C-alpha cells in the first residue's frame, strides 16, 4: 500500500545524437518561447486590466458679441452655456427668438411647404408635433401671401423657421474650455488627474506641441478632424472629447498620460425629418399686466460630451500563471513534429516511390532505425489469434478470424516479419491433403477444432522440416530439454509420466521460439501436425487424449 | 558539448492493435475536439473584446392640453421637458403648482397627520425638512378645523400635498422620443450608429414589426413590461431603455446592431417614507411691486435613463493562441483513461473476484500483458537491499531491511516474481542450525556481518542444490567460466591467483544469473554458504580473507 | 487502415520504488493543486463576470437660513439643489449676487492687482475673459481710490470677487441625502437595489454601525475622509460616493451587497489660475421699466458625483474547462523535477568530485541505475559512423568522419563503453606499418577506400586476437555457423559459393557480436584486417574480388 504510494512512473525514452533533429527541436522552442514572451510584454498578459470611474469637470471661457432698432448684445458663461460642467457641456453657436408668447389661437408657421389652401384640410383637435399645438380644423391666413391652419397653443409662432446663416456665435470657435479629468481603478487602489503639478497654464492643446494641455480651442477640435465650424454651428451638432488612459500602475513602468482625441458623433447627413444637429426650446416664464406670458429661445448649439474610457495594469501573479500554464503545451511543438517525421519517414512507401524519384530524401531513411527503436508494436490477444510459420517461407503468418471448419493451411492472414533472434546469444556453440510433406497426421481433436492443428510445415511441397538436424538438437533431444527443466526447477524428478509432459511442453516452446522468435508469437503459434506428432511420438503420453494449444489468457 | 545540444530525446512507446482502445482514443478525440470548438465559436474566445463608449441624443415631440377660473393651457417640449437630451429625459406627467411665494411665517400644510394640537409640541429653531422651514415653537391654525406649526419659510405652503389624481399630463403616453445612439470602439478602431440609411420615419419601435426603429411612443415602453403608465404618472418614476450592442467587427461575420429592451428602475412597492416615485421642486423667480417672489412647481414625472451597452469582437491571434495552448492538454484525457484502465485490469485481483463474479469483463485479461510491455518496475539499490532465492520454492525473496545479528535465512522478506528466463537463449545445446541442506558452513566474516551470509540453498529440509548437475555444469565448470572471460578478455592469461579470483566471481555471478535471472537481482543477490564455499573451495583464494557481497552502489 | 486507426499508442515506464522520489511527487501534486485551488476559489474563475448598468436617483434634504438692510432668507432644495437628480447632484454652499444687470459700458471689478493705471494699457476691442467683456481702451475709475479698463458689458461688474468668508450655507454639513442605485447584470439577468423591505429610515450611513443605510450626511462624508467642510463651503470642490457591487449571482454563496467609500475628486492645491473649487454662474432674466435685465448669482458647492462601479459573477462551465486546461499542465512539474535529478545526478562528475566533497550525497548516486533504465542513447546512422575494438583496450571507439587517406587505425574517435554482454545467455555452455600483430594484410578495396579496412586487432604490440581460441570456436568454426544458417533457415543447403559466403557473413557478424556487444555498433563495425581476411582464408569467394564493409542504410 505505502509501497503504491512510494513510487515514480517516469517515461522510457530514447536518446538521439542527431544534429538536424537537435538544431530542429531547439530552434521550435526558441520560436514558441519567443511568441509567448512577445504576446506576454505586448498585451500585458502578466497584469491584471481593471476600468476606470471618471469624473469630468468643465469650465468654459469665452464672450461673443452679437449685433441684431439695433439691439448689442453681450454673451457670457451665464448666457451661452448651462449648468452643464461635467460630461456633456453646450455651447451655443446660434439662436432663434420669440418674444411675448401667450396660450391662444393663431396661424401656425408656414414652412417646409406646411401652407394651407383649404378649410377642409385642417382637422380640429389633432395634435401637431411640428407645429406644436391642436388645429382647430379652420384654415386661416397666416400672412396676405399664404395661409396657415389654426392652432391652440404659444403665439406668436416661429416654429420650421431656419437658423439663421450665417451662425450668429461664430465667435464660439475661439471659445476655450478647460477639462479636468479625475480618474481611479478603485481595484488596484491608484487614483490620478490630467492636471499635474509644474504644467503651464498658457498653453492650449496640439497633438505635437502640446498634446497634456488640458485647455481647448473648439475651432482647433473640428479642424482636427476636418470638420467646418462655421458650417456646424448654424444646425448644430455633437463633437467628443475621448480621453483614453493606457496607464500602467507597475513601478518599473509606470505611465498614466492621458490620450486626447475627437470624434464628431452627430451624423452629417441625417435626413431633414430627423431633427439634424443639436437644438433645444427653454423658455423664460415671466408676468406681463396680469397674464402669464412666454419667451422662447431656440438654441442651436455644439454638444461636447466628454468621453472617459481606458484600463489600467498592474502586475497578477495568478493571471501570470494562467498565461504560461496556457503556452506551456506549446513546447511539445518539436516533439510532435519530429515524432511525425520519424513515424512518416518509417513508413515502407518513401523507399518505393519518394526515394527514388526524389534523392535529396535518401538521408532521410534512418528513420526507420529510430522507429523501430521508439515503438514495439503489439497486437491484443484474442483466443483467435495465431502465428503460422512455413519452413519455405521467409515470414510469419498471422490468423486473426475463427477456423469456420476449413484447414488452417488453407485459411489466409497478413503477412509479419519474423523478428531477429538474438546473435548475441545464438552465436554460442493416404497422407492429408492439406499436408505438403508427407508427415503430417489426421488431427485427434474434437471435429469442430481439427482446423487448428490442420497444418502442414511448408505451403508447398518438399521436405519436412523435422527432416533438419536442429529439429532433432532443439526439439527432440531429451538432453536439451531436461537441461531446460532444471535451469527453470534444478531439483526436479525425472521419472515418471510428468517428466514426459514438461519434456512435450518444452519441446513445443523450443519450436515456437525457434520458428517465431518473439515470444509473443510463440505463446500464441500454431505447431505443425508432422512436428507436433513427431515430438508426442518422442514424449508421448500415457492413459490419454491430447488437448492441444490453449489460450494463453 | 554540441553533442549534448545535438539531441533529440523521443519517448519509447508500445503499438497497440486494439479496436476497442483505438476506438475509445479516437471517440474521446472528438469529444475534446468538438467541445473545445464549441467553446470558441459560441462564446467567440477567439475574439478581442472592447466595451463601447456612447453617445445619446434624443428628441421629444409632443403637446398636451391641460384644463384647470378655468385655465386652458399648452405643454411643449420648452413647458414639460428639461435641457436633458442626453443619456436622461425628463417627461412631466403631473405637478401641483404654488403662485406668490415670499418668505415669512406662515403655517405649515397639514398633511400625514401633521397637524398640530397643542403649542408646546411646536420647537422653535428646529429645521424641518418635511415642511422645509424653521419652526417659531408657536401653533398657529393653519384652518378654522385644524392647526399646524407656524415656520419661517416660503408662505403659502403645499408641502405634502398628494399629487392630483388622475395624472394631469397622462396624454405624456402618447409622446414619442427618438433616440439617436453613437458607439464607437476606439481599440477596433469602429464606429456604428442606430440610425443608417435607407430606414423609415414613420415608424414606431416594436419587438417584432419594427425593432430598429429608435422612435418610442412611452406607452408602449410602459406596456411592453406590464407597467401602467397612468397609475405611474401620478408619483412619477423611473424607466430603462437600455440598448445593448453585441456586435461583431470581424468582416465574414460582421453585424453590429442594438437591442432595445426596458427596464423600471424605481421600485414600485418603495415605502411612503423613502421619496416614492419621481418628482423635483424648481421655482420660477421675479419681483413684484419691490419684493422678490417665488413660483413653486412640484413636477412628477417619468425619467428615462437610457442605458447603453455592449461589447465589441475583433479576431485576436493572441487571444486564440491562448485559448488553443489552454485546452490543448484535455487531448491528454484519451491517453490517461485507457492507461488507467490497462493500470486498473492488470490487478491480480480482478482475476480473484470480480471476473467469476462478472464473466463480461473476462476478455480484459489482455491488460496484464499490455501492463507488462508497458511498464518496467525497478526498485532503489540501496545498501539493505538483497535477494534471496530457495530452491525449495518458486519465487525470489526481497530482504530491503538491516540484519540486526539474525540470520538472512529466518529474516522475512516480502516475495517477488523470478523473471522468465531467455527461451531463446536458453534454447541451445554439526551443521549450522539455519541450513537445511548439510553443505552450509559458518561465515567467515566480521561478526557483525556473518548474518548476511547465514543463508541455506533451500527453506525447508533436502538435498542442497549444489547436488544439481547443472550446479557443477554453469558454477564450477571451470571451463565454462574460462569461455566466459574470454569472451570478455580474449587475450587473458589463465594463470595465477587474478584468474582463479576471477572465476570465483564469474561463479558467483552465474548462480545469480541462474537463480535470479534479472541481472537487477543478480547485483543485489546473496549466494548461499554452501554455494559459495562449493565455489571457493573449487577456485580458493591464497594468503588472503575472503570480503564476501559488495554494494553495487 | 482500419487496423491503422485502431491502435493506441502508450508510454513505456518505469516503475521506480522510492520514497524520496514518491514523496516529492505527491509533494509537489499537494502543492499545484493547492495553489490552482486557492486561485480558482479567492480569484473565483469559475465565474463569468459581467460590469453593471446602474440607476441612480438622489435627494437632497435639508434647509438653511441666511442673514444678509437686514435680509433673511430661507434656502430649499428649489433654492440650493439643481434639477440634478442622478448620479451628480449640486449642493450650494455658498453665493454671491449681482442684482440689476444691464448690458452696458463700466469699469471692470479691480481684483488681483488689475487695476489700471494708464489709459493706454487698456486695449480696444480685447476679449477679456477674466472681466467676461469687450474692452474699449479707454480706462476709467473704478473707485475713488483704484481705477480699471472700461468694458461693453453686464453692469455692474463684481468678477473677480472672493466668495464669502466663513460660507454663507454652512448649515449644508448637516443636510441629508438619500441615493437609491438600481443595478443591473443584463447578461446573467439579475437586478437588484441598495433599499431592500426592513430596512431601517431613520437611520444615516456609518462605516460599522449603519454600513447599509443610503442616507448620508454630508459633513459624515468630508469627515470620513479627512475633509473640513467648512473651509470647501467657501470655494467649493468635488466629492465623490463611489458604489462598488461586488456580487456573486451564485445561488450557495449569494451576496450583493453594496459597499459605500467616499473620495474628493477635486484637487485641493489647484492652482488659483486653473479656476480652483467648484462654481457656477446662472442668471434670472427679467424686464424692468422696459429693458431687459438680468440678475447674476455666482454659486459655490459642492458637486457630489455618485460613483458606481462592479462586477457579477456566476458560474460559467467554459470558465472553468479553461482555467483547468491552462493549470493542467503544471501537475508535470513533479514529473519535470524528478527528471532533471536523474538525469543530473547520473552524469559521471557527481562521483569525481561532489560526492567526495560532500558524502551527504552519497546515496544520490542510484539515479545512474535509474537513467540506464530510462534513456537509450542511440547515434544518428550515417555513412561515416564507424566503430572499432582493440583488444588491448575496454572500449570501443566511435569514428563519425571521414577518412581522408589515412588508416582508420590512426584515425581518432571518441571512447564509448562496450554494452554488458548477456551474462544470462552467455552462461552456457614486410607486414603493414598500421599492423601490431603481424597477420594483418593490404586491402585488396580501391585506392580512395582503402583506409577503411586499414585496421589492426590492436593498438599496441603483442599477439593477435585470431591466436585466441574463441576466434576459432565462434568465428572460424565452420559448424558453429552452420547452427547459425539452418537456425535462421533450417533446410539451407549447405554446398556451393553461397554456402561460403553466407559463412563468410555470419563470421564477420560472429565477430561484431563478440566485440561490439549491441547490434547498433556491430551492424557498423569494422572488422581488423587480421580478423577478415583470416575469415575469408577459411571461407573464400571464387572467381570475385570482395567489397567489403556496406553502410546498413
Ligand atoms: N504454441 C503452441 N502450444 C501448444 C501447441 N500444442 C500444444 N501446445 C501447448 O502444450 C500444452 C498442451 O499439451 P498437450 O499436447 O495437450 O499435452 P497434455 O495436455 O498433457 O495432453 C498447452 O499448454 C499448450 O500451450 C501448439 O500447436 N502451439
Ligand atoms: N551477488 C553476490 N555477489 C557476491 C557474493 N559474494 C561475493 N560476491 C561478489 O564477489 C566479489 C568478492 O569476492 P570474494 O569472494 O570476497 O573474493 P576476494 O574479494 O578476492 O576475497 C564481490 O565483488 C561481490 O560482488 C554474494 O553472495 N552475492
Ligand atoms: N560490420 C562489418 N561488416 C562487414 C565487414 N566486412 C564485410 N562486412 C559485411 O560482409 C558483406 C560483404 O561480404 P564480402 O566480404 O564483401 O563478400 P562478397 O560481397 O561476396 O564479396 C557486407 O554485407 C558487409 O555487411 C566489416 O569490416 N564490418
Ligand atoms: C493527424 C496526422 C497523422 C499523420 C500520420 C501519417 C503516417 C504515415 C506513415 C508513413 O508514410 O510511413
Ligand atoms: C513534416 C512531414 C513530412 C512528411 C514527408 C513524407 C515523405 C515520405 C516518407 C515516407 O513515408
Ligand atoms: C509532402 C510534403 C513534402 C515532403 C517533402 C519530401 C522530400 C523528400 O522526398
Ligand atoms: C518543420 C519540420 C519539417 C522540416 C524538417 C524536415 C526534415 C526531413 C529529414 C528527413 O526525414
Ligand atoms: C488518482 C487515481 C489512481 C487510481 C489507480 C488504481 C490502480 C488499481 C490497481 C489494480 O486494481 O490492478
Ligand atoms: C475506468 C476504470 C474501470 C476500472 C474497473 C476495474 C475492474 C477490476 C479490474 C482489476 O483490478
Ligand atoms: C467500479 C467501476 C465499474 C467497473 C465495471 C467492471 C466490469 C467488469 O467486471
Ligand atoms: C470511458 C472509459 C471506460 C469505458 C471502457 C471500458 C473498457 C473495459 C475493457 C476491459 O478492461
Ligand atoms: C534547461 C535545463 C537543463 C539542465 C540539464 C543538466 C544535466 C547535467 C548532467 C550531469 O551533470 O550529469
Ligand atoms: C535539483 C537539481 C540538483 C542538482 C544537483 C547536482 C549535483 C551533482 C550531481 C552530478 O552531476
Ligand atoms: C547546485 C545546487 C545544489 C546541489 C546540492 C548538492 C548536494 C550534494 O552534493
Ligand atoms: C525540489 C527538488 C529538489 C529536492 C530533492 C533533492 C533530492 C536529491 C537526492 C539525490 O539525488
Ligand atoms: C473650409 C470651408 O469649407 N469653410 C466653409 C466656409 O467657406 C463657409 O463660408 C461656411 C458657411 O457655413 O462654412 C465653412
Ligand atoms: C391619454 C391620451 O390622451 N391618450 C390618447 C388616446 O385617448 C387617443 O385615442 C389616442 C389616439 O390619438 O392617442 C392617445
Ligand atoms: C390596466 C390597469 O390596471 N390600468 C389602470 C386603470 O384601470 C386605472 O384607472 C389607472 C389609475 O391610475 O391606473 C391604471
Ligand atoms: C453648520 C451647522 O449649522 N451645524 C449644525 C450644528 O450647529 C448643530 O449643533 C447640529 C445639531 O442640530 O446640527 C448641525
Ligand atoms: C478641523 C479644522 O481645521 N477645521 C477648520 C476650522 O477650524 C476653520 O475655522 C474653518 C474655516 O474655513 O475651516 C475648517
Ligand atoms: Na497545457
Ligand atoms: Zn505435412
Ligand atoms: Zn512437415
Ligand atoms: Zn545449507
Ligand atoms: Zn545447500
Ligand atoms: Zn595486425
Ligand atoms: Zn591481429
Amino acid at each position: 500500500s505505502w509501497n503504491d504510494v512510494f513510487q515514480y512512473e517516469t517515461n522510457k525514452v530514447t536518446r538521439i545524437q542527431s544534429v538536424n533533429y537537435g538544431t530542429i527541436k531547439w530552434i521550435l522552442h526558441m520560436t514558441v518561447f519567443s511568441y509567448v514572451s512577445f504576446a506576454l510584454m505586448s498585451d500585458k498578459l502578466y497584469q491584471r486590466k481593471e476600468p476606470l470611474i471618471s469624473s469630468v469637470h468643465t469650465k468654459v471661457k469665452g464672450v461673443a458679441e452679437v449685433t441684431e432698432k439695433l439691439v448689442h448684445g453681450i454673451f457670457d458663461t451665464a448666457d451661452y452655456t448651462l449648468p452643464l460642467q461635467g460630461n456633456s457641456f453646450f455651447v451655443m453657436t446660434n439662436y432663434l427668438k420669440s418674444e411675448g408668447q401667450e396660450q391662444k389661437l393663431c396661424p401656425e408657421y408656414p414652412s417646409r411647404g406646411k401652407q394651407c389652401h383649404s378649410d377642409q384640410g385642417c382637422i380640429k383637435g389633432w395634435m401637431d408635433p411640428q407645429s406644436k399645438g391642436i388645429q382647430t380644423g379652420r384654415c386661416i391666413p397666416y400672412d396676405q401671401k399664404r395661409k396657415t391652419c389654426e392652432i391652440f397653443a404659444w403665439c406668436p409662432a416661429e416654429e420650421g423657421k431656419e437658423a439663421p446663416r450665417p451662425a450668429l456665435l461664430r465667435s464660439a470657435e475661439n471659445f476655450t474650455v478647460l477639462i479636468k479629468n479625475n480618474i481611479d481603478f478603485p481595484g488596484h487602489n491608484y487614483t490620478t488627474r490630467n492636471i499635474l503639478p509644474g504644467m503651464n497654464i498658457s498653453c492650449t492643446f496640439h497633438k505635437t506641441w502640446n498634446p497634456q494641455c488640458p485647455i481647448f480651442r473648439l475651432g482647433d477640435i473640428f479642424q482636427e478632424i476636418g470638420e467646418n465650424f462655421t458650417e456646424v454651428a448654424v444646425q448644430g451638432g455633437i463633437m467628443g472629447i475621448e480621453i483614453y488612459w493606457d496607464c500602467n500602475l507597475d513601478s518599473w513602468s509606470h505611465r498614466c498620460q492621458p490620450k486626447y482625441s475627437f470624434r464628431r458623433l452627430d451624423d452629417k447627413y441625417t435626413n431633414e425629418s430627423l431633427f439634424p444637429g443639436y437644438n433645444f426650446r427653454y423658455a423664460k416664464y415671466y408676468k406681463e399686466n396680469g397674464m402669464e406670458k412666454r419667451t422662447l429661445i431656440k438654441a442651436f448649439g455644439v454638444r461636447f460630451d466628454i468621453l472617459v474610457f481606458g484600463t489600467g495594469g498592474k502586475f497578477d501573479i495568478i493571471q501570470l500563471v494562467v498565461y504560461i500554464g496556457s503556452t506551456l503545451s506549446y513546447f511539445g511543438l518539436a516533439t510532435v513534429c519530429i515524432d511525425l517525421i520519424i513515424n512518416t519517414y518509417a513508413s515502407t512507401c518513401c523507399r518505393s516511390r519518394v526515394y527514388p524519384s526524389c534523392k535529396c530524401c535518401e538521408p532521410c531513411a534512418v528513420n526507420e532505425y529510430y522507429y523501430r527503436k521508439k515503438c514495439e508494436p503489439i497486437v491484443e490477444p484474442k483466443p483467435t489469434l495465431k502465428y503460422v510459420s512455413f519452413v519455405d517461407e521467409p515470414h510469419i503468418w498471422m490468423v486473426d478470424q475463427q477456423l469456420l471448419g476449413k484447414s488452417l493451411q488453407d485459411v489466409k492472414g497478413q503477412e509479419v516479419p519474423r523478428p531477429q533472434t538474438d546473435f548475441l546469444e545464438l552465436s554460442r556453440l493416404d497422407s492429408p491433403d492439406w499436408c505438403q510433406c508427407g508427415n503430417c497426421l489426421p488431427s485427434q481433436l474434437p471435429e469442430n477444432r481439427r482446423a487448428l492443428e490442420e497444418l502442414c510445415c511448408r505451403r508447398k511441397p518438399g521436405q519436412c522440416i523435422t527432416t533438419s538436424e536442429l529439429f532433432s538438437k532443439i526439439v527432440l533431444s531429451r538432453e536439451a530439454l531436461q537441461l531446460l527443466l532444471l535451469y527453470q526447477e534444478p531439483l526436479l524428478a525425472l521419472e515418471g509420466e510428468a517428466i514426459n509432459s514438461k519434456l512435450r511442453h518444452c519441446a513445443y516452446r523450443s519450436y515456437a521460439t525457434w520458428r517465431f522468435v518473439s515470444q509473443d508469437m510463440a505463446d500464441f503459434a500454431i505447431l505443425p501436425s508432422c512436428c507436433r506428432w513427431k515430438i508426442r511420438k518422442e514424449f508421448p503420453k500415457t492413459q490419454g487424449q491430447y488437448s492441444g494449444f490453449k489460450y494463453p489468457y
